[PDB]
């Protein structure tokens, strides 16, 4: 297991524009295109992202390209964020992946707002952090995925992604 395999499980792979859990146009391995309700706006974003006139379908190679870019961007967003960088630096490898996963799903600003959870993670108070992380819109809207990420923070193992 690694961050790529973890996010591939959590995000799936679809080669045509689809709506994500929040109803937003997405493609590939969880590549958000836009929050606009306009499908044409989403197709314009896709064409710009891929560099060709795509009319909404991409190849697996193109999906994996966006995924590489998106994982790299999540890591770089963590490291440039004054709230997230110290937490990331304090964590072991498995828990670093859990934090990247959250940023991939919700964005840097959203995760950076989990102030009390982030402090508990820095303090290595893993059971307390796990309880606090579940008191969130995130956990209520995507409970199975949030449970997997939270188990990863609680235990520091990949156990929640084994059997998947
Ligand atoms: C991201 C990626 O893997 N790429 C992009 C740049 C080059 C090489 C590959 C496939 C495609 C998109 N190509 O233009
Ligand atoms: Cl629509
Ligand atoms: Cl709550
Ligand atoms: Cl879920
Ligand atoms: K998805
Ligand atoms: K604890």
């Amino acid at each position: 297991m690694n961050i790529f395999e973890m996010l591939r499980i959590d995000e799936g792979l679809r080669l045509k524009i689809y709506k994500d859990t929040e109803g937003y146009y997405t493609i590939g391995i969880g590549h958000l295109l836009t929050k606009s309700p306009s499908l044409n706006a989403a197709k314009s974003e896709l064409d710009k992202a891929i560099g060709r006139n795509t009319n909404g379908v991409i190849t697996k190679d193109e999906a994996e390209c966006l995924f590489n870019q998106d994982v790299d961007a999540a890591v770089r967003g963590i490291l440039r964020n004054a709230k997230l960088k110290p937490v990331y630096d304090s964590l072991d490898a498995v828990r670093r992946a859990a934090l990247i996963n959250m940023v991939f799903q919700m964005g840097e600003t959203g995760v950076a707002g989990f102030t009390n959870s982030l402090r508990m993670l820095q303090q290595k108070r893993w059971d307390e952090a796990a309880v606090n992380l579940a008191k969130s819109r995130w956990y209520n809207q995507t409970p199975n995925r949030a449970k997997r990420v939270i188990t990863t923070f609680r235990t520091g193992t990949w156990d929640a992604y084994k059997n998947l």
